[PDB]
């Protein structure tokens, strides 16, 4: 079997990236943010406190025939960006661009922080890294991906965003149309439950390449794309009057400004994330300061290869026995 749905930007900056999901019988479809750098399938439900929904479609297990509570089950998550959200478990049927997991453990939100509420365009995650993460208890449960790793043509899903546009992610075989050149493909520990990998360097713009390694996570649940400190400033050095604003939080430059190219390596190969990519507009409504798509990772603990670096690549997600990561320019 195979599945193949298309993501697309919530807003105009591609500040995450939302795709349908189909849930219970008779379908109920929500746009679930799929994030490989998490492991829970959770959903705003009928369940959710209502003083924290406003907007999200919400899932209602008990309109679904398919639906059957887990019995003692829980779970709770905090992310790295400060938001939460916890709640108890059902198992249903589940659906992503036509390929079908039944008995799928849905998280069904009791509570959500602010952000989630904030946030009327996702309606839920769905999990996409090591099932070790999952934090349903007591029995963990796995991901939509190792579920259907089983019966798919080729134990993979990729993942192809798009910049200001939409994108695809597809399960269980690698659509050679979709990118440019061959696909390079590169070694992942799964130690920390990520898709975790070692690139080979970088360069700044047109600049000489600087041979270096920069473990970090392939990470679509992040919106932008966080490296060593020494790294990022030798970008922002580029770019007249641009400065690290504690303030604001981070990386800021005028507005007025081109931006320059950043290039990550993927062993002897090379992803360009052109300047666009890197520009996240005003920080505030009207301003001539835009805030920066690079950032340091010093204060995260690890280095963070989100959409801003994914979306320059088509990348193949390889969950064979010995997992690795492809990535191609496209």
């Amino acid at each position: 079997s195979t599945g193949s749905a298309t993501t697309t930007p919530i807003d105009s900056l591609d500040d995450a990236y939302i795709t349908p999901v189909q849930i219970g019988t008779p379908a109920q479809t929500l746009n679930l943010d799929f994030d490989t750098g998490s492991s829970d399938l959770w959903v705003f439900s009928s369940e959710t406190t209502a003083s924290e929904v406003d907007g999200q479609t919400i899932y209602t297990p008990s309109k679904s025939t398919t639906a059957k509570l887990l019995s003692g089950a829980t779970w709770s998550i905090s992310y790295g960006d400060g938001s939460s959200s916890s709640g108890d478990v059902y198992t249903d049927t589940v659906s992503v661009g036509g390929l079908t997991v039944t008995g799928q453990a849905v998280e069904s939100a009791k509570k959500v922080s602010s952000s989630f509420t904030e946030d009327s365009t996702i309606d839920g995650l769905l999990g996409l890294a090591f099932s070790t993460l999952n934090t349903v208890s007591p029995t963990q449960q796995k991901t939509f991906f190792d579920n259907a790793k089983a019966s798919l043509d080729s134990p993979v899903f990729t993942a192809d965003l798009g910049y200001h546009a939409p994108g695809t992610y597809n399960f269980g075989f690698i659509d050679t149309t979709a990118y440019t050149g061959s696909i390079t493909y590169t070694a992942v520990s799964t130690k920390q439950g990520f898709w975790e990998w070692t690139s080979t360097g970088y360069a700044v713009g047109s600049g000489t390449f600087k041979s270096t390694s920069i473990d970090g996570i392939a990470d679509t649940g992040t919106t932008l794309l966080y490296l060593p400190a020494t790294v990022v400033s030798a970008y922002w050095a580029q770019v007249s009057g641009a400065k690290s604003s504690s303030s604001v939080g981070g990386y800021v430059f005028p507005c007025s400004a081109t931006l320059p190219s950043f290039t990550f390596g993927v062993g002897s190969a090379r992803i360009v994330i052109p300047g666009d990519y890197i520009d996240f507009g005003p920080i505030s409504t009207g301003s001539s300061s835009c805030f920066g798509g690079i950032q340091s990772s010093a204060g995260i603990g690890i280095n963070i290869f989100g959409d801003v670096a994914l979306k320059a690549a088509f990348v193949v997600f390889n969950g064979a026995t010995t997992p690795t990561l492809g990535f191609a320019s496209k």
